[PDB]
């Protein structure tokens, strides 16, 4: 399941945030300048070495891959992060 589309739908339909839910969400985009290495090639290499980067290469008949991370933090919270890459810039 393309969870990126799920979260896009969710934030499109509730782009405000109710005033009672203790949870929070945030979306942003990063354009990494990658002239030395191709953006697709660099993304694929990082995905192949996600464990080295502590990410996780989950799938999504093409199966797109997203790098995810999670960790507890502090008021206690559970913090997570998922990244999907969407000619020398990533």
């Amino acid at each position: 399941y393309h969870l990126t589309t799920f979260l896009r739908h969710f934030l499109a339909h509730h782009p405000d945030g109710p005033h009672f839910g203790r949870n929070h969400i945030y979306q942003g985009t990063l354009e990494l300048p990658t002239p030395l290495i191709a953006a697709h090639q660099l993304y694929n290499y990082v995905a192949d070495h996600a464990s080295s980067y502590h990410m996780k290469p989950l799938r999504m008949e093409h199966n797109e891959y997203a790098l995810v991370s999670a960790w507890h933090s502090s008021d206690d919270f559970d913090v997570s992060l998922l990244v999907c890459h969407c000619r020398h810039v990533l």
